[PDB]
This record gives C-alpha cells, sequence and structure tokens, in this order.
C-alpha cells in the first residue's frame, strides 16, 4: 500500500457545466498538498473504453470522491450514476463520498443523500477548503 | 489520559442561527484558557459521515458539552437528538450537561431539564462566563 | 390525519437474513388490521428498479415504520443505513418508529434508548404481539 | 380536585431489577380502589417512544407518585435520576410521594426523611398494605 | 405515454446459448399481455440486415428491456456490450430495463444493485412469473 | 511479439476529404513518438488487391485504429464498414478504436458508438494530442 | 413631497438565494398600493447593463429601501456592500430604510439596532405584514 | 438618436456551432420589431469578401450588440477576439451589448458582470425572450 | 515458565449476545495492563478443529477465566460446558474461574458455584475492574 | 519436505456459481502471502483424466483445503463428494478443512460438519481474512 | 416422550476392535427390554450406504447412546471423531449417553467426568449390568 | 415436617477411597431405620450423568448430611468442595450435617469445630454407632 | 506566498494626462520601501496582448491598486473598466482599493465609490504619503 | 525544439520605405541578444518561390512577428497581407505580433488591431527598446 492503496487519492464528480469550477478545486487540492492525485476524465479516463467502464475505475480507484451538487449534476445521468453508486461508500475505504453544495447555493441537498454530512457553504467561499481537509482526513486513515 | 481522557474539552450545542453566540463562547472559551479544544460542528466534524454518528462522536469525545437554549435551538431536530442524548450525562464524564438560557431569556426552560441546574442570564451578561468556570471545575475534576 | 392517507400505512426495515420473521410480523399486521398495507422490499420493490431508493422512500411514505435489529442486520452497511436515515426521517417517531430486538440482549441496540425504547425481552412471540398493539395504536393516536 | 381528572392515578417509580414487586403492588391498588389507573413503565411506555420522557411524564400527570427504592435502584443512574426528579416535582407530596423500602435497613434511603418519610420496618407484606392504605388516604385526601 | 406506440412493446437482450430460455419467457408475455409485440434477435433479426444494430435499435424502439444474464451471456463480448449499452440508454430504466438472473448467485451480476436491482432466488420458474409480473406493472406504469 | 505484436500501431479511418487532418494526425503519431507506425492507405495499402481484403488487413494488422468522425466519414461506405468493424474491438488487441468528433465539431456521435468513450474536443484543439496518448497507453499494454 | 415623484417607489436590497421572498414581498406592496412601483434586480436591471450600478442608483432613486437579510445574503460580499451602501445613502431613512430579518436571530443583524430597527420576531408571515403597514405609513409620512 | 440610422439594428456575435441558435433568435428580433435589420456573418459576410473585418465593422456599425456564448463559442479564437473587442467596442453598452448564456452556467462568463450583467437562468427558451424585451428597450432608449 | 506459564492469561466465557460485553472487557484488560493476553473464540481459535477440541484449549491453555452469567450464557451448551469445566479449578492454576453475573444483574447465580466467590455488580458499573484486579492477583501468583 | 511436502498449500472446494467468490479467495491468499499456491480446477487440474482422479489428486496433494458453503456447493455433488472426504481429515496433514459459510449467510450449516469448527461471518466481511490465518497456521504447522 | 418413538432406541458407538463386546452388550438390551431396537454400524448400516453418516445419523436418531471406549477405539480417528460428535449432540445426554470403560483405567477416559460419568471399575461383567440397568432407567426416565 | 418428604433421607459424603466404609455405615442406617433412602454417588449417581452435580443436588435433597473426612478424602480437591459445599448448604445443619472423623486426630478436621462438633475418639466401631443414634435423633427432631 | 502572493504589489490606475503624478507615485513607492513593485503599464504590460487582457492582469496579479481620479481618469474608458473592476475588491486581497483624488482636488468623487473610504487631500500634499502607508498596512496583512 | 521551436524569433513586416527603420531594428535586435534570427525578405527570402509563399514562411516560421505601422505600411497589399494574417495570433506561438506605431507618430491606429496592445512612442525614441523586451518575453515563453 504506502499511501496508495488506492491509484488516485480523490475524484470530483461533476458535469460539463460544472469543469471550471472542478477544476480550480482539483488544481488547489494538487496544487497545495504537492502529492495528491485527484482523477478528472478528461485526462484520467481512456478513450475506446465504455463510459460506464471508465466511471466504475473512476468510483473504485480512488481513495476519495467529492460530488459537486449543481443543477448540471441534478440534470447529467453520468453524475446520477456516480452520486447512486457513491451512496453507501461515503466515510468507506472504497470512495469516502463528500458532497459540496456549491450550485445549489447550500440550499437543495438531494432526499437519499440527506442522512449523510456534506460540505456547507460554496465552493469559492470556503467549500472547496472544507473539501480538501476533509479529504485529508481520509488520506491520512487510509495511508 | 493526562489532562485529555477525551479529545475534546466541550462541545457547544447549538443551531444554525446559534453560530454568532456559539463562536463568540468558544473564542472565549479557547482563547481565554490557552489549550482548551472545542467542538464545533463546521470545523470539527468530517463530511461522508452520517450527521446523526457525527453528533455521537462530538456527544462521547468531549469533556464538557453546552446546551444554548435558545428558540432555534428549540425548533432544530438536531439540538433536540443532543438535549435528550445529554440528559442523563450531567454532571458525568461522558460529556458534563451545562444549559444556558440565553435565546429564551433566561425564561423558558425544557420540562425534562428542570431537576438539573443550569447557567442562569444571558450570555454575554454572565452565562458565557459562567459557563468557562462551570466546565473548568469539570476539566479539573476530570483531569 | 389518517390511518391511509399516504400510498404504504406500515414499512418494516430489516435484512435479507430477516425475510422469514419480518413477512410473518407483516402477515399479522396486515391481515389482523382493516385497510392496511405494508411495505416489505422483499415484495414491494420490483426488478429493475432501484431498490435502496424504493426502501428509502418508503420510511417517508409510510404512516408507520418498523425497524427489524438482528445480529445479521448489523453486519449489513446499506440496511444498517437505511435504520440510520429512518432515525433521521423520523426523530419524533410520526406514530410508529418502533426498533424490534425481542429475543436478544439490549447491548446489541444502538444508543437510542432514551427517546426510542425498543421492543425488550427474551420473549419473540410477545414481541409481535406487543409491535402489533403498538402499530395499532399509533395508526389510531396518528388518525 | 378528583381521584381521577388527570390520565394517571398513581405511578410507581422503579427499577428493571423491581418489575415483579412493582407489578404486584399496581395489582393491589388496580384492583382494589374503583376506577383506578396506574403507570408502569414496563407496559405504559410503548416501544418507539421516549421511555425516560413518558416516565417523566408520568410523574407530573398522574394524582400519586410512589418511589421504590431497592438496592439494585440505586446502582441505576436513569431511575436514580426520576426519583431525584419525583422530588423536584412534589416536594409538598400532592397526594402520594411516597419512597418505599420496607424490609430494608434506612441507610440505603437519601436524606430526606424530615418531610417525606418512607415506608419502614422489616416486613415486606406490611409495607405494601401501608402503602395501598396510603394511596387511599391520599385520593382521599386530594379529591 | 402508452403501451404500444413504438414499434416494440418489450425486447430481450440474451446470448445465443440463452434461445431456449428467452423464447419461453417471451411466449409467457406475448400469450399473456393484450397487443404485447416483443424484440427477440433470434426471430426479428432478418438475414442480410445488420443484427447487432437492430438488437442496438431495439433497446431504444421497446418500451421494455430485459436482460438476460447467464454465464453463457457473460463469455460474448458483444452481448455484454448490449447490456452495458442498454444501462447507457436507459438509467431510470422507462418502465423495464430487468435484468434476469434467477437460479444463480449474486455474485454473477455486475454491481449495478443499488439503482437497478435483478431478479433474485434460486427459482427459475418463479423469475419468469416475477419477470412476467413486473412487465406488466411497466406496461402499466409507462401508459 | 516485442513491442510488435501487430504490424502496425494505428490506423487513422478517414475519408478523402480528411486526408490533411488525417496525415497531420499520422506525423504527429509517427514523429512525436519516434518507433510509431500508423497505416495510411495510400502508402501501406497495395494495389491489385481488393479494396474490402486491404481494409481487413487495415482492421486487422494494427494494434489501434482512430476514427476521424466528419460528414465526409459519414458519407463515404468505407468508412462506415471500417466504423461497423471497429465497434466489438475498442479496447481489445484486435485494433483498440479511438472515435475523434473533429468534422462535426464534438457535437454529433453515432447511435451505436455512444456507450464507448471517445476523444472529445477538435483535432488541433486537443483531439490529436489526446489520441496520441490514449494509442500510446494501448501500445505499452500491448507491448 | 410625493409618494411617486421619482422613478421607483419602493426598492428591495436582497440575495440571488432571495428572489422567491423578495417577489413575494414586492407583490403585496405593488398589488396593495395604488400607483406603487419597486425596483428589483431580478426583473428591473436589464442585461447588458451594469445591474450592480442600476442597484446602487435604485437606492437613492427610490422612495422606500427595504434591505432583506438573510444568512445566504451575509455570505455574498456585492449585497452586503449594496446594504451597507444603503445605510451611507439614508441615515435618516427617508422614509423606508426597513432591514427585514423576521423568522431570524438578532446576532445575524449588524449592530445599527439604535437608529435603524428591524423586523423582528419569529413570525415570517407576520414580517411581511409588518413591512407592508411601515411601507405605507413611510409613504404617508414622505408625501 | 434613431433605432435604423446605421446600416444595422442589430449583430450577433456567435460561433458556427451556434448558427441555428441565433438565427431562431434572429427571426424572432427581425420579424417582431418593425424596420429591423441584424448582422448574422452566415448570410450578412458575403463570400470573397474578408468575413472576420466585416464582422468586426458590424459591431460598431449596428444599433446592438448580442453576444451568444457557448462552450462552442469559448473554443474557437476568432470569435472570442471578436466579442472581446466589442467589449472594448461598446464598453457604456450602446443600446444593446448583451452577452447571452441562458440555460449554461455562470463559470462559463467571462469576469465583467459587474458593469455588464449577462442572460441568466436554466431556461433557454426564456433567454431569448429576455433578449427580445431587451433589444426592444435598448431600441427604444436609443432613439 | 516466566510469567506466561499458560500461553493465554484469560478466557471469557461468553455466548455470541454477550460478544458486546466479552470485547469490552476483552479491550480494557489487553489496554489496562499492556502484555496480557485472553483467549476470545472469534480469533485466538481455529478453524478446522472440533469446537470441543478448540474449548478444552482455551479452558487449558490459559491462566484465568472469566464466565460471563447472562441468560445468553445460560441458554448456550457451549458456556455450559465452560461452566461445568471451570467447578473444581476456580482458585487453582488451570485456569482460575471469575464469574461475573452481568445479565442477570447479580440476583441469580447457577445452584452449583454457589458456594465460589464471584465478581459482584455489573460489568460497566465496576465488574469488569473487579474481574481486572482479581484475574491480575491470580496472573501475579502464578508469574 | 522444505516447506512443501505437499505439492499445493490450500485447495477451494466450491461451485460453478462460487468461482467469482473463490477467485477472489485464491487472489487474495497467493497474492498476500507471495509463495502460497491454491488448487483451482480451471488451471490446476488437467484434462483427459477422471473426474473424480482430478478431485482425487486436489484432496490428497494439498496441505489444506476450504470449503466454500453456498446453495450452489449443496446443490453440486462434485462439491458434495470433496465435503464427504474432507470429513475425517479437518485438523489433519492430508488437507486440513476449512468450512467457511459464504453462500448461506452463516447461518445453515451441514449436519454431519457441525462439531468441526468453521470460519464465521461472510468471506468479503472478514471470511477469507480468517481462511488466511486459518491455513496458515497449518502451514507454518506443516512446514 | 416415548421409549421407542424414534426409529431407535439404542446405539452403540464402538470401534472395528470391539464388535464382539458390543454385540454381547446389545443382545443383553434387545433381548430384556420389550420392543428395543439397537444401532449397530456391524449390521444396520448397509453397503452401498455411507456408514459414517449413518452413524453420525444414530447418534440423534436413537433414544439412548453407549459409547464403548477400549484402547482400540482409541487408535481410530473416525471412531474418536464419532464419540467427539456424540458428546455435541447431547451433553444433557438425553437419556442415555454412557462412556463404557469398565475393566479399564480412568486414565484412557477423555476428561468429561464432572458432568459425563463413565462405567468404572475393573469387572467387565458387572460394568454390562451396569449399562443394562443404566439404560433401563435411561428409558423409564425419558419417557 | 417429615423424616422422608424429600427424595433422599440421608446423604454420605465421601471419597472414592471411602467406599467400603460409607457404605457399611449407611447399610446399618437404611437397615435399621424404617423408610431410610440414602444417597451414595457410588451406586445412586447413575453413568452417562453429571456425578459431581447429582451429589451436590444430594446434599440439599437430603433430609441428613453425613460428610466422612479421612486422610485420603483430604487429597481429593472435588470431594473437598463438595464437603465445603455442604457447610454452605446447611451452616444450621438442618437435622444431621455430621462430620465423621472417629478413630483420627483431631488436627485433620477444618477449624469449624465450635459450631459444627464432629464424631470424636479413636474408636471407629463407637463412631458408627454414635451416627446411627445421631441420624435417627436428627430425623425425630426434623419430623 | 512569502511576501508575494501577488507577482505586484501596487498598480496606479491612471490616463494618459496622469503619467507625471503616477510616475512620481511610483518611484516615491518603488525607491522609499526598496522591495515594493507597481504595475505600470508601459513597462509592465506587453504588447500583442489584448489590452482588457493586459487590464485584466493588472487587476488580478497586484496586491494592491491605486484609482487617481482626475478629470482624465472619469473621460478615459479604461479607467472607468478599472474603477469598476476594483469595486467589490476594496478592502480585499485581490487588489485592495485605494483613491486618490489629487485632479478634482478632493472635491468631486464617484457616486458609487461614495462608501468606500479614500485618500483624502491632493497627492503632493500629503496624498502619495498616504497612498504608501495605506497600501503597506495592506502588504503587510497580506504578506 | 531547445530554443527555436520556430527557425526564425522575430520577423519584421514593413514597406521599401521603412527598410532603413526596420534594418535598424534588426541590427538592435540581432546584436543586443547574440543568437537572435529575425527574418528580412532581402535576405531570408529565396527568389523564384512565389512572393506570397515567402510571405507565408516568413509568417509561419518566426517565434514573433513586428508590424511597423506607416503610411509606406498603409499603401503597401503585402503589409496588409501580413497585418490581416497576424491579426489573431498576436499573443500565440505561429508568430506573436508587435504593433510599432512609428512612422504615423503614435496617434493613427487601423482600426481592426485596436483591442490588441501595442508598442507606443517612436521607434528611435523607446519603441525599438520595448519591442526588443516584448519579443525576448514571448522568446523565453516559447524556448
Amino acid at each position: 500500500s504506502s499511501r496508495w492503496s488506492k491509484d488516485y487519492d480523490v475524484c470530483v464528480c461533476h458535469s460539463e457545466e460544472d469543469l471550471v469550477a472542478a477544476q480550480d478545486l482539483v488544481s488547489y487540492l494538487e496544487g497545495s498538498t504537492a502529492s495528491l492525485r485527484c482523477f478528472l476524465q478528461l485526462r484520467d479516463a481512456t478513450p475506446g473504453g465504455a463510459i460506464v467502464s471508465e466511471l466504475c475505475q473512476a468510483l473504485s480507484s480512488s481513495h476519495c470522491r467529492v460530488l459537486l451538487i449543481t443543477p448540471g449534476f441534478l440534470q447529467d445521468p453520468w453524475c446520477k450514476y456516480q452520486m447512486l453508486q457513491a451512496l453507501t461508500e461515503a466515510p468507506g475505504a472504497e470512495g469516502c463520498t463528500i458532497p459540496l453544495l456549491s450550485g445549489l447555493s447550500r440550499a437543495a441537498y438531494p432526499p437519499e443523500l440527506r442522512f449523510m454530512y456534506y460540505v456547507d457553504g460554496r465552493g469559492p467561499d470556503g467549500g472547496f477548503r472544507q473539501v480538501k481537509e476533509a479529504v485529508m482526513r481520509y488520506l491520512q486513515t487510509l495511508s
């Protein structure tokens, strides 16, 4: 194992609209902590594979996972698939699940996710900062 | 053990409305006594865990616990859960329970809590000061 | 309100190890009580559908929750999450929110005893009778 | 006022070690005295409900309190808190507020002797008869 | 919408090892249910035509998908790709999107259990009856 | 085998209109990685053979294959033949299949290909760069 | 002077989280009061235009200011700057300069209480009625 | 001045991916508003001519600019330069200088929000109606 | 010998229901005294051996042995076998026998065991603490 | 001998349905301990031999043997043959016999096997981990 | 219950060295006692059948077990396993569960003496008479 | 009460070295005294049964205890435990609880002399006569 | 970070007319404090970039920013763009905004800027000196 | 690449009249920085090629490009062709575009070029010096 039991340390689950926020969060995570690796579908997924298989890999080969909850995320079925699969694994070692409610401005929260604790506030206003610390506690735990 | 039998020294049980009062009390406690640690859900709880589990941790890993009794606290079910679980542990070592009746202006007091002694007056008017001394007696006791 | 304004009148949260016990208990409720319709994820969750989501919906769309907790239940995380979620759904119980552990030690039950008493004793048959009477009392009081 | 204007006419505060003794004593009261309805947390506190809160409510919503104190009772903190609370509820007794320690040493009883005499002597059977007569005297005087 | 607005009302995704089982299951559906027309690539895909493309079209041009998964199915890549594609076609199921593995171990089924429950149990005959009822429920709900 | 299990490392599947883009991609692939060989029909196919046989050779003697999806590619039946034959071989060793949606400007994607992951963006804007890395992962895998 | 000599008669300073509440409140004012025209930056600030500048202009070009302060408002700096600026625009209030925090704790409100009382209490519906009466009183007194 | 003193009354800056959306929007403007003539580089830039230069001229020789910004637009440098240039042409807007991103996330829009508000919301149809009303308001105010 | 004449220092004899209490006692024993080893059947017994042989090993290879007397322990025949075999060895070196009457709440005591002294009170209320000291006297004796 | 008195170190006795669980267990055993060899019938048995002879070889040339008890295992006569032959050899050197009750969820246990100790819990939930340690004790013993 | 409700009334567990002694003992029981039917694996286990399984079944399907233990018996593992299993079958004896070692030293007997006394003494003939009387006492008490 | 209301009228606690002496003494009692039935573990404890438990039961289920203490008895721990237990069973003697050490030094007898006199002197024959008379006196007084 | 979180420490926002005053201020700032870097467009901006992009860089890569408010500054749209973009960032870390009213001789102040505090007096008469100290407080804050 | 990704480092775009200024600038660039290569048409272009092709080479094989804007440059169509082709490539790697307005004395600037930043002042008066530094930033960037 030696710090990388999983290949990836975090995966940001996000729609095409949410790419700007996701990239800013990933740059913040990867840059601040130096040795962290986030999964982003543009660079870390591989063409020719099935989309579901690449998502299963993103789901299963990462220590932690972040849900950027936005109306684009609510609209997109790939985001729904990631949200549904990350439901029972939230404090787990198979991808700990961190919801960040940036696009709904910390108001609406999916009804199934309710009992699981989430990153409150908006991403730039403290959410990204909270996500990094929350992920870091799991990364230390799973090291 | 060595002064920290419990990870936390105090936990302020309070609603979203009560955050300003809770933060002022926590800053007063943490700053005045230097080495004290309060549990506050924004920083000391971890996303991805269940909310009840994070509350159980806050309840069980703290030497003392403060109930900020306010109409927001009366409204909020998480505050009710903390109040109900802290009922039989009030002078105990599993989180000594200090009620401070700031938001009801020391008038109304929950009917179950009645037989347990509480911090009288309002928080800025002496309640925070009383909470610090009351918690400090328990911290010395449990050191 | 009513005994049967919602889609379901009772719902039993239970493990795949608990199916026989839950079905026998439901047969008493659903036969004895006029117009009663219970949710059981064995029969009421159709293939193709989202069984976890449907059980999550059943907790809030029922007039009564019964939570059957067994040592097999305590080994299944998704079932435990549904039970933990049911506590978040109904902290005031909303009629029934009955933990059932009759014929089983107190140590098995989570520490929610104060505000949510469980079906206690070493008699399993008496536990079913107690739940059946409790369900009738809760439906009568709720209506 | 009345023997039976409130929901309950008698309530017995007692341990889970004391259930047989309390139920036998209640059977004498509830059979002998016309219209009498006693609270026992064994039967009157429904599963799902808040048993500690219901017992707390029973002390004030009863016309009479009997407090059964045994060496098993003195080892249970929540029961002791309910008895201590019962003293806060009824310092003038409000008809019955009877500590029962018949067949047991005086040293066991808390030092409230002056203003709240307990059922004394080495006879257990005579103690039940004394409580039964006392309950009738208190209901007659209260009405 | 309708039970039969589209060209096909049901389609069964299955292997060339599964033809007897799929045809027997379809015979129950297509005989029992009024106006029902199922796609089977055995009969509905004409020679000269593109059988893989026609089966791909059948998944979206059907009102219901049944996915028959067997150990023979799990050895055929084009069939597995059609099943994997069917999940991409209908993540919300669109009435039926039923994985059928009745009389077969859970380990065989891909990890889509949470949001897409499969026909479970050790009874093959009961599985066909469950699919038949499920197809009727899905057509009724869809219409 | 020794790095060349297949004679060719990549084959660009493209129409006569798409030759400029295909040649730029091939020059980029062959030049950047030094020892790579792409199949291009002008130089790597041999006159006197049947066109289908030369395409079968291009399909079967290459480690990877790239689909340049353009309206010329959609129009041309030879491109359709290559696309249809490369459908079930997409992550495989018989010519891994990489779609690049340059001519439709990453908008329209053939309906059958949908479930397979593709190179997003336009060729000069990052698509060629993505194709090289995606092919290189397969070339390392199949070395 | 007049109720309507200026371009706008009321203006509501509020967050993008507060749009529903502000619009509902404005609908009461603008329907009830003859000739009333309110500024809302949702509708009155045209695209292409300077929305912050237009809202800044609306504070001085209105006969009445209502300042809707919510925990979402307190997380938005430009909105807070507009509210802070509104205090600079109208320290004597000029008819309405009403902070609205009805159904919300006093701790949320900035310390301008002495010379600028806010709409207080735990009733949201009563707050709208109080603002509506206050707006009528201010327009009547101003005219 | 006038609604139509210049050669063009509206001009829409948009990508070759955006042609359908821009033409549909223009059809509403050019049909609804009397004497209106819009510049679209699809039709108004003649072959042989300098299309980039003609679009550059159209920004200053129009009474109104609408800037349609899409994720496809954000991938085209010459289009982005024309939009960036349009900001240099009309910082005070000169009637319309409307960024249109309706049905698209805020993160996509360049940080000119304060002094140049964009057409916001998740409704595309409502965005066209908002632009149409805005164009009429700008032409009326400009004249 | 050198402190470990026997391989194990203590063995907790307990039923499946009693595992929570047994584990808490074992964690308390092993953690408090640092170098102690308790036998627990889950980890210290080995599959493939006969259950009686593994129990004989647990009985014979431990310095001391604890009987957790509970109704589950009274029900279970393996617990009866351990109790019967530990009868004549109670102050001995072949597994000194410590009864702790937690589950009967120090009331009922098996009739054969009567003449042997036992740990009084309940486990959390002092019984575990007493067991540790009693075992420690034997461990010092047999060192 | 020198660590390999027997050719194989373990043999997983399992049905065709149980192959996924068996392979995961074998990968866990072979990978974790590095030099271990498990017998699996797909790779370690040789075609052309009689099935009984290959099973006799698997039974007799392995240090240890694991029974995966599942309904598929109960159904299959080859599994019955292995179970029957491994009955009297359970702690022995001719293939020590480890039962793991994964498919019956640790409930039902074959009536003959009863007196032999088994791996409790389910395979992923701790059973595989227990099997590895139990086998390792025998491998150390027989080294 | 009965002396003869089950298939067998007595069963003798014994070695292939013990056949003469067991048959002579059975002849006394089966001749003396009316309706008595004993299991002996010499005669009652038919060829082709599973002799070990049939003897295992005989222990539970008998009203009485006699366990004949000899130095020859102590050299046979399958016989010892059946005797060890018989202890697991009947720890409370269920009428007869008689170890017979008459005319043989105590050291030979396994250490189950306390709760399961063996036929003792140096007389073999007296041992048979003692077993015969014991079998009659056990059948009489059991009935 | 009676000489013979219980199952046994006398019981003799004695060693396996003491069988001849105990049987001879019992023969005098059981022959001389009408209806007398003595417990001797030599004859009254049936094989298969729990001999230690039966002797323990015999002490309380007898009308009289005789405790035969010899230097052989003083070397047997289970016998000494039964004698020590007999003192716990009958401290007031309940008729007979006679230590017999006639023909043996006082130093052999445990120090219970004051409240439990033993059969003293150097005559063994006179001791049996003294016990016989004592048993008759105790049965006569007890009845 | 280490004193330079931003590349520049200050940026003087000024028109072509104001260059003499801006250069004197910059020389005073850079020379007095030694290690400070101001952004001036003549030297610190780069030709070939768009003017807006160079201004965005000047706005975003500087710790602080100075507005030289002059009639030339009021006339120039680039100065308006800088003023408008620096409005909500005035005490912030993204370029703290210091207005110096030199050219209007501290009389006229832009209407939007009013609520933000400014450097009073004229530049040579104390304004430059005040700007240096005000910027230095922010530079110390952001170090 | 290694500092020369492009063959040329700069290209001065200038008319026949502007040759003296261009040569002085080129001598200054080439001489000052030592290893720089500028494209000048007299020496770096090759006769026999088409003039447009030689200009395309000058445009495409140079890291940076300088526009000497003069009335001769405005008159000459070759200069217009270079200016038009260098429009969208101004901060790019395909020839970064630096305008120097020497011949118009920094007054007139082509209307299309307006939004791109330029070298201000006259060439001898600082323009050449500015061009060298601006080009050097790009050369360092593209090294």
